[PDB]
């Protein structure tokens, strides 16, 4: 009962960024695959994440932070995190996502991204959500395309993939391109 | 016995803004339906609400904060919160209200608003209580009209409803329009 | 040359909220006619205004503050102040205005309000600008109507006019109702 | 002699971000045309810019700030500012530029951007410089293309131009696409 | 389960710099053989190491710190520490390593250094990793050569070995010289 | 008379790091040629150098800082700076040097480096002075070789020269290789 | 197992300056015989020693502090303390030693001093260790001579022995005079 | 008249450590010959000496600091500094002295040392004054011997002279060996 779920899809759900899961967040974020995908170069320390959680909690006015839940089992189980950094001046947000090691390839990222778009469009009233993703990270590309993002173009020589200088793909999503039924509309009506 | 009730109506009651219910207040306020109705765009964090409760408690000179109780059962059960921000210079207040997910449609909002008007008129000696409500939120409109509010007009393009730009309805209530018997008069006489 | 002018109309102009004019701002704001029109009940002290100017200058992210200039003479002469309090979450702002004692009835308020609407619509990208004005203040009503505001309705018994309890008129303006040519479009094109 | 010039082109030059010009920087940055082009919605206050200059000066490890000079006259005259925010983890920077009101259309922006690219590529050893520009700002588009930037694509509905929701163009530049002779190579050899 | 392992080789592995092992780190670092090899002249105090651990944890942006694990047994057992001090301006790092007294000569240092090179090249995207080692410390020389380092030369009279003034050997490693299969590539692909 | 000179050679001299020359030090250090030679990527701000001078002055226990003087004229004129960072544990120091734009190629760097070696060997009693220099910086190589440094080797891919990844040359000097007469011996005997 | 031993001789050993033994250190140091031998005139208080231990632990860069162990029994038992105050500028240290009341005359001081010399010469790379000892303290003289110290001379009238003004003997030791096998060489080879 | 003189000999005198001469003290102390003689390895900064003067002035309970005066001219002229660090527990002090560059070889050091001994013996009531001097510094040896010091012995390999490891000579002086008439006795009788 402690694990609150706000948005419930068919396969995934979103809930708040609970403080009981800060060590799990640290372990997910310091996985080498996530470091490669994000492009972070150094692991962070657990003490520093524990300290940073308080500042993350205080600064919530222009930031969405969710814990994604796998709803295929009897009870929800957290599988990753999603975040949108909101710029209230232009109604846009920047989207990032990562899942745990054992939860990838099962589709949870696609519906997690779709639910994040639903929340950002229909609760936050954002006009555009955009992301930057390293070009070789093709799985994320496909997940974002099916979630509702569209390709803008490639920013040449702007990241490292396994030490090699590679481009990164810029993608964006707009409310009129949002696929599938919206859970938030079900909440309101 | 810990749950203090000040005003007791037929279906609802009002009591103080107890500190034992801060987590319940957070869970009510972060529900997506309440976020849509209020027009808030980002969830707040539990730590930030816990911190803010102390400041809310200290600043009570020009602020009413109540917990609404359902009195239909054997014991009172809290179902929502009501607040009036008081401007002592002109004897007016701004009214907001929200209930929990499972308590809507049973009428508790109407008598909660009516009791809030009774307290604001007959204890706080306010000359006018007003509110701003998004136009598509028709249930709140009907509840406010039966509680004692009257429509002023529509403020065009001043809010978002499911990402769509919509108007909001301005309403106000005056003591000479207060319907039904007053509990506070029963307290005094 | 010290008096910077950003927007130049036919009769009026807008510039920044200069620190050399804080005493003039205090004298304008403490005039009994402005106190009656705004509904403020006590004069403020010059020391307190001098202290507050620094905090006003620091907090500029969601606030417009202009000094209105009379451009009918050889050089600009400041005649009043205009302000818009911006709510970035919904792209709306609340508008207030006052002129000095000897500058009223010459039309400067109308073009000052119109230029403020031009700036708020075409630079700040606001969807709605609204105001609250005491009903007996009919001159302000006419000035706002010709500037581009439209009447919403009356909030009953929500202010004092010469000690008498009176209503206040709510007005709003939208970009599609903005009259006349826009100076900002001339800046851009 | 006080105006230091580091890079000297045919028409323009770059020098340090001198503290004697903070008021001129404020006046340039608060011009309505620059506010429209950048997409900033509120003017900043002179006191706040004066305070911020110290923090800008202290934080120079990952930030380039230049004052652009017009070298067509007998002595250099500052005409604008250029900045690159450096991300040392991936050797990339984000580029912004603005000129004063009377210096546009004379070409100074093109060589200012080209010299900024020369410095960023050949002194800072950056692999990619990128920018975000509102689509209707076509003059900046042409200036950036001739300076050495190439178009990536359009980020849909991510900015306001005169209150209208418009897209913004993403551009980037790489060392192998840098046009013309490099001044920095002349410094070294 | 508390002992996290990120990189797993055949004989060794790398994990985070856990706080539960600060006393073990102190005992390893104060061993006379490690003091001779590093060239440190005075033992450090346990209280000072306990204090320093917090500062080491906070400063992780340009520093790699690993605990090396022996994976030959049923469960991982920590045997030493490796560190890379990163200079993000030029994509280079300085490498140091020490093992516990009973774990030397079994090969763990070679694969620990190789895995550190793998992480530094393929996650941190470093172009060069270099080290300084006292010339008489021939075992470390052989371990570094087989791990992937190459000899640069000798810095004359720049260290003490058992009180005698001796030279130190400078070595470096580049990605194109990295031997053997990379674990990180297995993580990504 | 204010310009103190400690060591006087035939062409050059060394004196203390006077506070009257902090702006001249800033202008020398921010020259693009010095930034290329040192490998620094961003200019520093004058305010930050002025602040840092106090901390540089306080920390003199393990640091040599000199201003080099040209003694060919009637009076000494400062032409550059030299520094040695001392590690008292092993009696070694790291050497850096830069001259002003108009003073290079006249030989002053060679005798400045030689006098710095004389001071470091015969006053500081250092056993080894070493340096790191980018390989394409051949003039510095020749100056250091004639001053008394000897080549160790090349550290591959450890710096940028005009944006290109290049190696850097490691050099060292020992007292028994110190060429020419020593001024310090003249001071003592 | 808590009692760490670094250097192990035939009769004695040296380990770190453990915090569990601060009261034992106080009791040893306040013994009247140690006060006479050192020449201290007043006892120190236990609270002051407990406070000072933290500062002693923090300042370890130029200070050796050991606890001497008697290794004749089954387990090590601490019998005294040895200290060397290091001057890193000239590679010299000043040596002091005291044992507990019941451990003198059994030889432990001689090997404790010899092991301290071994550590100071072969780990700290000191060129000279010296001491000052009151002339009537003949037992310490003999112990120091057999440990490896040689007599310099007598500093006349520079101490008190039982209230009488007496001279103190100055002694020093150099690596080339170090007697017996070195444990540290066994650690390294 | 500002230059106070306490002790007046035939050729030299001693006075207080005036604050008007802090820059002259810095210039004397940073002369390379004084650095060689004392054995200091790095010059100190003028700001640091100016800061340290206040702390030197406050701590005068166990410290003598004099400015030596040349009394051969019409008025006293300061030529150096002398200091005695007093250990009140045993009535002993450690003596140091340096003169300016142009005042050596004229005998002023001998009478300055003799007057310092007179003050230390007959005002401070010290039983022994001692010094440590590098062995090659033979002029200081002769000056100290004629002033009243006697040789104790040589501390082997405890200093550097022009980079060479040399011994230092230990000397001491006692009241019964004080040569010549005492000025202080003339003050008292
Ligand atoms: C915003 C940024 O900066 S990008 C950073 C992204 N974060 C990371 O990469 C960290 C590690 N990766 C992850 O956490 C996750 O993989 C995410 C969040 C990127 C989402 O990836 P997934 O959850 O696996 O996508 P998902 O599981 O919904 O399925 C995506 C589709 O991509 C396709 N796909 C998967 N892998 C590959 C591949 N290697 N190549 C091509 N296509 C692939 C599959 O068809 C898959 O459909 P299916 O798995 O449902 O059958
Ligand atoms: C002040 C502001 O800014 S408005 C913010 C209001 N807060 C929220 O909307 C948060 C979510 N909603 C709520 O918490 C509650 O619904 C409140 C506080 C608005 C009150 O709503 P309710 O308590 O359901 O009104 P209530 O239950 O007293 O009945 C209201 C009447 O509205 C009518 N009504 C209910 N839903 C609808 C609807 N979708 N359409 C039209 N009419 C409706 C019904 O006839 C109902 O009568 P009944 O339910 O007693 O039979
Ligand atoms: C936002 C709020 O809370 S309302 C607070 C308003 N502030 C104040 O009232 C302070 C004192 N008043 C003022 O500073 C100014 O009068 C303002 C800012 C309200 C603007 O008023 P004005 O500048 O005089 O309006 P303006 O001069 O542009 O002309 C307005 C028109 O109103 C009409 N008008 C003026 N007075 C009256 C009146 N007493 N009755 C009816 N109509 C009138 C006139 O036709 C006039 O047209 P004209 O003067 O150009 O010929
Ligand atoms: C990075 C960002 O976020 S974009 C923010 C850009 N900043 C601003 O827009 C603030 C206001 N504008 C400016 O300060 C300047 O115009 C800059 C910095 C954008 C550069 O613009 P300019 O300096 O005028 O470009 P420049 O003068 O070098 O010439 C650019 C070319 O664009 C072309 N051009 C100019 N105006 C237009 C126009 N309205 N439509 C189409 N093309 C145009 C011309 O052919 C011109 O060539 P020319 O003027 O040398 O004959
Ligand atoms: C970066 C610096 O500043 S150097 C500081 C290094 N740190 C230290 O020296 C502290 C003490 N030493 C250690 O901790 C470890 O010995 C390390 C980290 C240096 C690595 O040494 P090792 O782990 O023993 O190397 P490793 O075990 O992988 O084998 C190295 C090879 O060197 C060779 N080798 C070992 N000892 C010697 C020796 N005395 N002489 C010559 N060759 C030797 C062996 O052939 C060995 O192969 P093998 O042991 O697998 O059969
Ligand atoms: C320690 C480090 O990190 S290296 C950083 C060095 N700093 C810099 O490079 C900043 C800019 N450069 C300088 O300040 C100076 O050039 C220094 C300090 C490097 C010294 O260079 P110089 O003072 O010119 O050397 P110097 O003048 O004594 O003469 C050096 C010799 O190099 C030779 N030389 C000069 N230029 C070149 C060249 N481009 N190619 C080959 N050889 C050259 C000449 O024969 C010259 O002899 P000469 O000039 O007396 O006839
Ligand atoms: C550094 C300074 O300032 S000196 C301060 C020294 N500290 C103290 O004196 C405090 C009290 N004393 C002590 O703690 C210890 O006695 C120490 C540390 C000085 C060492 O003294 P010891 O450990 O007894 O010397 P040790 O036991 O190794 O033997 C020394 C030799 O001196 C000789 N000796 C002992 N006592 C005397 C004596 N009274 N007269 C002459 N010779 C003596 C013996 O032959 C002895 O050989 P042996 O005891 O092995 O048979
Ligand atoms: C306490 C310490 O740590 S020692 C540090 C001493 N400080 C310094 O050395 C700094 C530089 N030197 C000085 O400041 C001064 O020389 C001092 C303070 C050491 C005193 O030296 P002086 O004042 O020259 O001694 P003084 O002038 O009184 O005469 C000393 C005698 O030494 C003899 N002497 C002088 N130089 C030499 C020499 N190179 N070799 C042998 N004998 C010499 C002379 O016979 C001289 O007699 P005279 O000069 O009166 O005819």
């Amino acid at each position: 009962d402690d694990l609150i779920v706000w948005l419930r899809g068919d396969r995934a759900g979103l809930g708040p960024f609970s403080a009981d899961l800060v060590d799990q967040y640290w372990r997910w974020e310091q996985d080498p695959s996530v470091l490669i995908g994000y492009g972070r170069q150094t692991p962070d320390s657990l003490e520093n994440r524990r300290e940073g959680y308080g500042h993350q909690a205080r600064g919530t006015d222009d930031q969405l932070r969710f814990t994604v839940y796998d709803l295929t089992g009897q009870d929800p189980v957290p599988v990753g995190t999603t975040a949108v950094l909101i710029d209230h001046h232009v109604r846009t947000g920047e989207f990032v996502i990562q899942l745990g090691a054992g939860h990838r390839g099962r589709g949870l990222g696609t519906e997690a991204t779709r639910l994040t778009l639903d929340y950002a469009f229909h609760v936050s009233a954002l006009a555009c959500v955009h992301l930057a993703v390293l070009t070789p990270n093709t799985g994320a590309i496909a997940a974002y395309e099916r979630a509702g993002f569209r390709r803008i173009g490639e920013r040449r020589d702007s990241g490292f993939w396994l030490g090699r200088r590679v481009s990164e793909t810029l993608m964006d999503a707009v409310p009129e391109d949002f696929p599938g039924p919206s859970v938030v509309r079900g909440f309101v009506e």
